[PDB]
This record gives C-alpha cells, sequence and structure tokens, in this order.
C-alpha cells in the first residue's frame, strides 16, 4: 500500500536527518571513531551486510532466502564466499572467518552479537600431537553469553560446515585436551558462573570427542588450571567463551540443534541425536444448576450478583465492540457485529450499547456498567468453558430443525439455493430476502421478537439469544418476587402475531416494583424510568414475559434448580443460557575510571576538588604533531587527533598505533602481547578543570564515573559528556548510551484521547482514517497503530525529555552544532525517533513517539516487540533516543569479558515490513472437555 510506503519513507528522512548530525559530530575526532558506530538496515539481509559483510551480500541473501529459506541460504552464502564470488579474501583463514561470521549472522537473522562480540577469531591449526592434519578452531570471547544458547550451538555447526567446504580435517583432541576441558567446566561453574545446563564429566568427554572443530578462546578469567601447557591451548587460565558454547550451547540446546542439522542435511552428528533421545528415555436437580455446580468443582468490593468480565465468545482463528472501548499475551481488535455493554444511566434507564455513536451519546450519563460486552477469543488455545448461547449456535439449530422437520437443506454464513430459501420461507411464512440475509449474516440480521417466537414454536428451537435475558444471573426467589409484582401491579399491552400472544409494553410504578428494579437490571433488561414508572418497551416486554408464559403459569423458586431450569420445565418456549462463561541509582554519569580517588560514590568532582591522584588502568593517546600524552582523543595544544599508545605489560615500553601494527601488537623484545592501556597516574583536577572550560559548565553537583573500565580498550569517555549528563540529571549505560528500562504491551488500535494527542498532530504524523476507513476528525475515533509507532509511559517521557536536553547541550556546547530536539515538555518528543532494544539482542528497532500514557506500561505494535522475543521471556525493553545513541554509543566501550541480558545496538532495523464451528463443538463444551478432546470432535465432523 502507498500509505505504508510513504510512512517508511518519512521514517527514512527522519533517520537520515539524525545520521547527518551525528556524522558531522563524529568527523571532529573527539570520540573513539571518526564515524557513527551504529549502521542502519532495512531487513535481515542488510543487517548481515552492515554487521559483518562481505560487501554485496545483502543482495544475494534476498535472492537465496526467497528461493531456499534462511537455513539453506546460509550454506549457499558460505559456498559462494569460499568460491570467491565476493572477491579474493586472501588467506584460507580470512575466507573461514568471513564465511563463519556471515553464515552465523544469517541463521540468527542479524539479531544477536555472536558474529561480532562472541567470536574473537577463526584459526587454521594442526593436530601436532596426532597426525599433524589441519583443522578449524573458533576463539570465543566471554560476551558470547549475550546471544543465548541457540546462537552458540549454531556457531559450532557453521564452523563445521565452513571447515568441510575448505577441505579441512576434524579437530582430534588428545586425552589431555579432553581432561582440561572437563576441569575447566568444573572450575568455571563452581566459582565464575553457574551454567544454565551443567553437564556431567562424561557428557563433556562426549562433546569433546565428537565436535569436529576446536571450541576454544582466550582466557576470560584469572583462574589457573592443573592440566597445563596443552599443545594448541595458548593459556593456562579459563576460556569462559568456549565453556559457555560447549555447555549452554551445544549440550543445553541439543534438541534445537538437531532440528537445524535435519533442515540442513549435515551428516556426522548422530552422536548428538543419540544424546537427545537418551535425555528423553530416562431429590432431582436442574440442568443448569448441575452444570454450574460441575463448573465450580472443575476484589472484595465487587458486587456478588454481578459476574465479572466480558461475555466469552469463541472465534474460529481479543475481539471487542467499539462501544465497550469507549465505555470501559492479548491484543484488542474492534468487531462491530458482537455485543457491547449494558449500561444504567443516572435517571435509572437501562440500555444495550452496541455501536460507537450511541456509546458517545450516553457516555456522560452512564451511572453503572451492568455487563461489559462480549470478547471474541479464538478456541485455538486446559479447562474449556461452556459456550454462551449466541447467534452462531442458534442459526445451526435453526437449519438442523428445517432439515429434520421439512427436509430443507440450508447453510449459515454462505449463499444458499433460491429454491431451498423459497421452500423454507413458505413453511415459516417469511420473506425470502430476509431469510437469505439472516443465513448469510446471523450476527447482524436478527428477526423481530414475534418472528423469533414463531421460529421456536414452529421449529422447536430455543428462543433467539438476542431476546434471551441473563435469567441465570438472578436467583429463582427474585424471579418469583418479580412475577408477583408484575401479576398484581403491572399494566400490560398485548399484541398477537399468528396466534402468538406477546407483551408489547409493561408499565409498573417504581413504588410497587421496589427492590425488583435491581432484578430487571441484573437480567440486562432494557427499560426506562419516566414519571415515577418503570417502562419496558417493544421488543423487551416480550423478552421478559414470553419465558414467563405471559404470567399464565406461576414462577416458583424450586431447590436445586436454576431460573432457566424452572422456565424450561414449565414454558412452551425454551431457553439456553446466554451468560454462563465470563473472561477477565543509576550510579554512572561518565564512562571515566577514577579508582578509589572519588571515594565510595566514584565522584570525579570530589577527587579533583580534594586534589587527589588516581592510579587507574586507562588508555593514553600521543600527538604526532607536538608529542602530548593524555586520555583525550584531540590534542589540547594543537587540536590534532592523537594516536593510541600500546604498552608492553613487562618492560612498560610505549608504542604508538602504527608502530604496534608493524610489531603485530607484540613487543619487539618480549614475546608478550601489547595492551591498549596501562596502570597510570591520573590528575582529575587538571582534566576536569579543562573539561569545565571546554563546555562552559561549572556548577555541577557531583560527577559519577566508574571504579574501573570493563572494556578491552579502557578508552574513557570525554569528561565533557559526563558534565552535561550531570547538568541534565541523566545517567549512562556501559556502551555510552542512556537507556530507559521499560515494560511494553502489544496494541494494534488506539484512541487519540487515550494517548493525549490531538487529531491535527496525528494528521501531521500521517494518520488519515480510523479502523472503518472514515476520515480522522474526532479524538474518540479508534485508529490503527502504524508498525513502528510507539506510546511511551509518562515516566519514559519524563526521563527522555532530560535526554533530549542533554543531547542538545552536547551538540551546542561540545560539538558546536545546532540543537536538535528543543524540547521543554515531553509532548515536544512526539514525532521524534527512538531505538527499542529487547534483552539478548543487538539489533535495535527504530520507533516513532506518537503519544504518552499515565500508566507504567507503554504500548507498541506486535511487530515491534515480537511474541517470540517475549517468549525468550523479556517483556522488558530498553529505549534510547536515536540521536543520543548515534552520537554517544561506541564499540570501544563494549565489555571485554562479561556478557549480560542487556546487549548493545550493533545495528538498527529501520523498516518493519509485514469461518464457523459446527453444532457438535457447542454441544461438546457442555460435557466439560479439554481442547485436545474438542479438536478431535471438530476434525471428525469435518470428515
Ligand atoms: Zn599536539
Ligand atoms: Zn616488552
Amino acid at each position: 500500500p502507498k500509505e505504508m510506503e510513504e510512512y517508511f519513507e518519512m521514517l527514512q528522512r527522519e533517520i537520515d536527518k539524525a545520521y547527518e548530525i551525528a556524522k558531522k559530530a563524529r568527523a571532529q575526532g573527539k570520540d573513539p571513531s571518526l564515524d557513527v558506530e551504529i549502521p542502519q538496515a532495512t531487513d535481515m539481509a542488510g543487517r548481515v551486510e552492515s554487521l559483518v559483510g562481505p560487501p554485496g551480500v545483502a543482495k544475494r541473501i534476498r535472492e537465496l532466502v526467497k528461493e531456499y529459506g534462511k537455513e539453506i541460504a546460509a550454506l549457499k552464502i558460505v559456498d559462494e564466499i569460499i568460491e570467491g564470488k565476493f572477491g579474493d579474501l586472501g588467506s584460507r583463514e580470512k575466507y573461514a572467518e568471513q564465511a563463519v561470521r556471515t553464515a552465523l549472522a544469517i541463521l540468527t537473522e542479524g539479531i544477536v552479537s555472536a558474529p561480532i562480540e562472541g567470536i574473537a577469531n577463526v584459526k587454521i591449526k594442526r593436530n601436532t600431537w596426532a597426525d599433524n592434519s589441519e583443522y578449524l578452531a573458533l576463539y570465543y570471547a566471554g560476551p558470547i553469553r549475550s546471544s543465548g544458547g541457540t546462537a552458540q550451538a549454531l556457531s559450532v555447526l557453521v564452523g563445521d560446515y565452513v571447515r568441510r567446504k575448505l577441505g579441512l580435517d576434524r579437530f582430534k583432541p588428545s586425552e589431555k585436551h579432553i581432561e582440561r576441558m572437563v576441569e575447566e567446566v568444573d572450575l568455571y561453574h563452581r566459582a565464575v558462573t553457574r551454567l544454565q545446563y551443567h553437564p556431567s564429566p562424561e557428557e563433556v568427554r562426549l562433546a569433546m570427542r565428537n565436535i569436529p572443530i576446536e571450541i576454544t578462546g582466550e582466557a576470560t578469567d584469572d583462574v589457573e588450571v592443573s592440566h597445563r601447557d596443552v599443545p594448541g591451548v595458548e593459556t593456562n587460565q579459563l576460556r569462559g567463551g568456549a565453556i559457555l558454547v560447549l555447555a549452554e550451547g551445544v549440550l543445553q540446546k541439543a534438541k534445537k540443534l538437531v532440528k537445524y542439522i535435519d533442515k540442513m542435511g549435515i551428516e556426522g552428528w548422530e552422536w548428538l541425536k543419540e544424546f537427545v533421545e537418551a535425555k528423553e528415555k530416562g431429590v432431582d436437580m436442574g440442568f443448569y444448576y448441575s452444570l454450574y455446580q460441575k463448573f465450580k468443582e472443575e476484589p472484595l468490593f465487587s458486587d456478588p450478583s454481578k459476574p465479572g468480565g466480558f461475555r466469552l465468545r469463541y472465534g474460529r482463528s481479543w475481539g471487542i465492540n467499539p462501544a465497550t472501548m469507549i465505555l470501559v499475551g492479548a491484543v484488542v481488535t474492534p468487531v462491530t457485529t458482537i455485543e457491547g455493554p449494558i449500561v444504567k444511566l443516572k435517571d435509572g434507564s437501562v440500555l444495550r450499547v452496541d455501536d460507537y455513536n450511541l456509546a458517545l451519546k450516553v457516555r456522560e450519563d452512564v451511572e453503572e456498567i451492568l455487563y461489559l460486552g462480549d470478547a471474541v477469543i479464538a478456541f485455538g488455545d486446559q479447562t474449556l468453558l461452556p459456550a454462551n448461547y449466541c447467534e452462531e449456535w442458534w442459526i445451526l439449530e435453526f437449519v438442523k430443525a428445517l432439515k429434520e422437520i421439512y427436509e430443507v437443506h440450508l447453510e449459515p454464513f454462505t449463499e444458499n439455493e433460491e429454491e431451498s430459501i423459497e421452500e423454507a420461507s413458505d413453511y415459516l411464512e417469511i420473506d425470502p430476502e430476509f431469510l437469505k440475509e439472516m443465513l448469510r449474516d446471523p450476527l447482524r440480521v436478527k428477526p423481530p421478537v414475534e418472528l423469533a417466537i414463531h421460529f421456536s414454536e414452529v421449529l422447536g428451537i430455543p428462543l433467539h439469544p438476542y431476546y434471551t435475558l441473563y435469567w441465570n444471573s438472578v436467583e429463582p426467589k427474585d424471579v418469583e418476587k418479580l412475577w408477583r409484582l408484575l401479576k398484581n401491579y403491572a399494566e400490560i399491552e398485548w399484541s398477537n402475531f399468528r396466534g402468538i400472544k406477546f407483551a408489547k409494553k409493561i408499565v409498573i410504578s417504581q413504588e410497587k416494583l421496589g427492590d425488583s428494579k435491581r432484578t430487571l437490571e441484573l437480567l440486562g433488561l432494557p427499560h426506562t424510568v419516566r414519571d415515577g414508572n418503570v417502562i419496558v418497551d417493544y421488543p423487551w416486554a416480550a423478552a421478559l414475559l414470553t419465558p414467563l408464559g405471559n404470567l399464565n403459569w406461576e414462577f416458583m423458586a424450586k431447590p436445586l434448580y436454576a431460573t432457566i431450569d424452572i422456565i424450561n420445565e414449565n414454558n412452551e418456549i425454551k431457553l439456553r443460557d446466554r451468560g454462563i462463561s465470563w473472561i477477565g541509582k543509576p550510579p554512572v554519569q561518565v564512562l571515566f575510571p577514577i579508582g578509589l580517588a572519588g571515594g565510595s560514590s566514584r565522584d570525579i568532582k570530589k577527587a579533583a576538588e580534594e586534589g587527589k591522584v588516581a592510579e587507574v588502568e586507562i588508555a593514553f593517546f600521543k600527538c604526532p604533531k607536538c608529542g602530548h600524552v593524555g586520555p583525550e582523543h584531540l590534542c589540547p595544544n594543537c587540536g590534532t587527533r592523537k594516536e593510541l599508545l600500546w604498552v608492553c605489560p613487562r618492560c612498560n615500553a610505549e608504542y604508538p598505533e602504527s608502530q604496534a601494527e608493524g610489531y603485530n601488537y607484540t613487543c619487539p623484545k618480549c614475546n608478550v602481547k601489547l595492551r591498549p592501556y596501562a596502570k597510570r597516574k591520573i590528575r582529575p583536577s587538571e582534566l576536569l578543570n579543562r573539561a569545565m572550560e571546554n563546555v562552559k559548565v561549572y556548577g555541577v553537583d557531583k560527577l559519577k564515573g566508574v571504579m574501573g573500565m570493563t572494556s578491552g580498550w579502557k578508552m574513557p569517555e570525554p569528561l565533557e559528556k559526563g558534565l552535561l549528563r550531570a547538568k541534565n540529571d541523566v545517567y549512562v549505560f556501559k556502551d555510552g548510551t542512556i537507556r530507559f528500562d521499560a515494560t511494553d504491551a502489544p496494541i494494534t488500535h488506539f484512541r487519540p484521547r487515550e494517548i493525549g494527542v490531538s487529531v491535527e498532530k496525528l494528521r501531521e504524523l500521517g494518520y488519515t482514517h480510523d479502523f472503518e476507513g472514515k476520515p480522522l476528525v474526532s479524538e474518540d475515533q479508534i485508529v490503527e497503530l502504524k508498525p513502528q509507532d510507539i506510546i511511551l509511559s509518562k515516566e519514559a517521557g519524563r526521563y527522555l525529555l532530560k535526554v533530549a536536553k542533554f543531547v542538545d547541550d552536547l551538540l551546542e556546547k561540545f560539538y558546536g552544532l545546532p540543537r536538535f530536539y528543543n524540547a521543554e515538555k515531553m509532548e515536544d518528543l512526539i514525532g521524534h525517533l527512538v531505538i527499542g532494544l529487547a534483552p539478548h539482542t543487538s539489533a535495535g528497532i527504530v520507533g516513532r513517539i506518537i503519544g504518552f500514557v499515565d500508566a507504567l506500561v507503554g504500548y507498541a505494535h506486535p511487530y515491534f516487540h515480537a511474541a517470540k522475543r517475549r517468549n525468550c521471556d523479556g517483556d522488558e525493553d530498553a529505549v534510547m533516543l536515536l540521536l543520543d545513541a548515534l552520537l554517544n554509543f561506541s564499540r570501544y566501550y563494549l565489555p571485554e569479558k562479561r556478557g549480560g541480558k542487556m546487549d548493545a545496538p550493533l545495528v538498527i532495523t529501520t523498516r518493519l515490513d509485514p469461518r464457523y464451528y459446527p453444532l457438535e463443538f457447542y454441544e461438546a463444551t457442555y460435557e466439560l472437555k479439554s481442547p485436545k478432546e474438542l479438536v478431535g470432535v471438530i476434525e471428525r465432523v469435518e470428515d
């Protein structure tokens, strides 16, 4: 649709405006990179290319996914990479690395960080202790944990496919290789991290003897092992990344992994299928009174007489009348054919409200909601509730009676044969066009009460449910009382249709009726109060008196009988129950290490004020122009971009980036690897005073940094960024972003009034029509939510306003750029963009703020925060302002070792591109079955 395409284009314009500002800011060289560190993508193909490449892959992925699906496509890409279709990548090791990252990113839809943060390296090595044959090794980093077990297990299968395509042999561990792993898993689980799945020593041996690649990595934890100096294992400490992949990946997710091996047809994994099966192999009573009794056996201020909730309605696939939306995981959808609420007005009048227009008219006069309305819930879903009598059930009984009595064959919810409609019309004394419409749409086309009664009389069918009151909501003793008051004090006007005598109008004094007025309300009887009288007009006078036999038989309360049981025992016209079932800190301002110098609160301002010196592991930069050394990116003397100094951890020799690159990040006269940082003496007073001068902000209360950096780089964030955060009362996350940790609920529809946004604002946002396709002109209209449009809580809005003020201060004071947001109130953020990031994911989704709710839980479209991610059991989301993330996020701030629940936005997604049950079903709900038993019932009926 052109409306959706225009929406996606509007978002691109807004995204591009944010990237142009951030590119200008980053070009200045005050940050770890001269570029914006968050690439954007349209789709999973684009996510793959943007994250790990190779260039031109996204185009191939689209073609391959369209032909073969995601799983097979990943293998086809590995083949093409190795064949050189994406250019000469150089060494077999560079081809292996590219094919590993790309294929794993394809399989994980570019949603997780395993291809970037999880795999540090891919190496070709030899089984020197064995046959000296070549094999593939994957070097896993501790942050692999952030991607979940499924991603970890798939990296192993990808590694195996890649090594086979490169013609490499299998990894053939020595007995010392296997035992070191057994030891490592034990020591890791015991004192580092408790494994989600803790394998037995023999399970570790099984995995180790059968995984065809080496699951390895650099040391993640300073914990010495006893199986030391193993050939090919370049550490004597714990390889946490590897341990996680083996236990929490391959063994924990072994059942999910075998499904992938099956979809992909990879051989040599029978040992894993055998592991999965081994884990598996080791006085009389009334009908309704009886039904309500069995039904029980299977808020304190609330009215006991009033049943709580919506009237259950089984759907063949949630569904709510627009009038109940105005007057009152699951997603609500407007359905105009089902029933709305039953309301009592201030004047005492009782009314059914089944349309949007009537709901608006009575809204100001509603005194009580007697009945909430229907809720259409799909049977697809374990105790199953008895079905409420409804038009769907009644129409089936109506057509069964025509077949049984007259041999006329008719079907509901379809076009019928003219001759059959005519035959039945002649027997029923009705209009063929009326019958056609009632059969086609029984929820919309109801007969008048006299014809409903005539249908029951002729066909022996229960009274139509539209004319069935909530008889069983009332105790039989109260119907008995009501009966006497009507018999003695009511003035009744009668009518006669084809020999059927029925009530046309009931007039009873409010005085004479008394307490029984409450019985009429509980019955859901529509009535009016005028001139001290209760008046029951047509068709409701017959709905009341026809089940009571026009007061020709006396209603008497009987023990162990429900009201409908008494009616059904004594009345010619029979009923079914229309209402039996009812439903319903933070502690950091700047990423800057202060050690113990800022006391217990890591206060940089206190450290600088007390003239304290800090000894912290921190990265230093050398100026090539003058020679200045310090923790900043730009030179404070000549303003030229400074070069990172690499340090040898032994001789403490300093080597600038280019010199370190020549020496392959290894000291030229020590065989030990260089570090981008060292333990250094820091003088916060000179650093903070310069930062204060730069941004012209002095009056900060406190400035909370970190005790130490958890990144591999230990490259601090500029203090200027912290000063502006403290000024704006905002706090930073580990990666340089500011996040609001929210809980959101899925929605598909909204009303402007409910989100506190005007019709004109929404028209400017591109909303043209309501759910019915009618022009959007009222704040009360029900509107369909656009896929990336989100409603935040007022709590989110209150914090985000502060973030917008920090971004604007940063742009102007630190970057010398114009302000962007200019927000004073949270409503100024409507139309502005955010990044939504779910737990265990590294692909954020672009969202547009369209409104705010007074509640703690915000709203988003089901596509924005999928039920699948919500089943990876995080209803929590993190929200960042788009521009805050583009300016302030850096991969150089990512944790080196710890992989938690919350990951980073490694990429952002800019586009989110997208009859009836048989009679036997309804009858079977009365015999209290489960849906397993009932699906069998429906499947057998559909021969
Ligand atoms: Zn300089
Ligand atoms: Zn050295």
